[PDB]
This record gives C-alpha cells, sequence and structure tokens, in this order.
C-alpha cells in the first residue's frame, strides 16, 4: 500500500506516534517519507547482509527474522514480512520498541540527516489530524 501524506499522519496518529518519547507526528511522516516514500513493501539490503522492511524500513539485523540474516536478533518478536502489510500496525508496534532504545529517531539514518531540526510540522500542514 503506497500512503498519502495526511491518510499516513492519521493512521499514525490514530496508532499512538504522536509525541510518542516526545516525537512530534511530522517527524514520524518526514522519517516515513525518506525511508519508503510512505510505500508498505518497500525492502532494502544493507551491506552486512540484514535487509530493511516497510514503511519504517525496520531492519533484520535487530528486530525481525527474515530467515536469510546470520547472527541477528527478533527484537520485535515478528516475521520481517509482517512489516510490508497495508496494516502499519507491526510497523507502529516494533518502532515504539526501537525509539525507546537509546538513541530515539537517531536509528533512522533518513530521519537524522532529512528530518532532524527541519520545520517537521510541515509534513501534517492540512491534514484532518
Ligand atoms: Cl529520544
Ligand atoms: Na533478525
Amino acid at each position: 500500500k503506497v500512503f498519502g501524506r495526511c491518510e499516513l499522519a492519521a493512521a499514525m496518529k490514530r496508532h499512538g506516534l504522536d509525541n510518542y518519547r516526545g516525537y512530534s507526528l511530522g517527524n514520524w511522516v518526514c522519517a516515513a517519507k525518506f525511508e519508503s516514500n510512505f510505500n508498505t513493501q518497500a525492502t532494502n539490503r544493507n551491506t552486512d547482509g540484514s535487509t530493511d522492511y516497510g514503511i519504517l524500513q525496520i531492519n533484520s539485523r535487530w528486530w525481525c527474522n527474515d530467515g536469510r540474516t546470520p547472527g541477528s536478533r527478533n527484537l520485535c518478536n515478528i516475521p520481517c514480512s509482517a512489516l510490508l502489510s497495508s496494516d502499519i500496525t507491526a510497523s507502529v508496534n516494533c518502532a515504539k520498541k526501537i525509539v525507546s532504545d537509546g538513541n530515539g529517531m537517531n536509528a533512522w539514518v533518513a530521519w537524522r540527516n532529512r528530518c532532524k531540526g527541519t520545520d517537521v510540522q510541515a509534513w501534517i500542514r492540512g491534514c484532518r489530524l
């Protein structure tokens, strides 16, 4: 599923991400835009052999099991394929665990390099919640 901007902002707000660990909704929408272009089906291989999955590009090195990342963890206790669903519940619940692990949204390279210290409120401008 390719979300619209405000459709994704509403889905993230309904799943409890607005000001989750102090990160405003626009931070989450900006992260999703630059990680996946709002596409739940996005996958990308990392240099180490792990793979990133879904709208927030969650990595199999630590967070999910994809059956092909040897010596990795599954800290979200999910198959990586759950992160590709049109339903973002699994991605949101795993993102809450990641953002709580010590580095906050710095876990998302795209967020640090493209969203952090920008006017992220722009990403929810015009949206009905
Ligand atoms: Cl933080
Ligand atoms: Na894994």
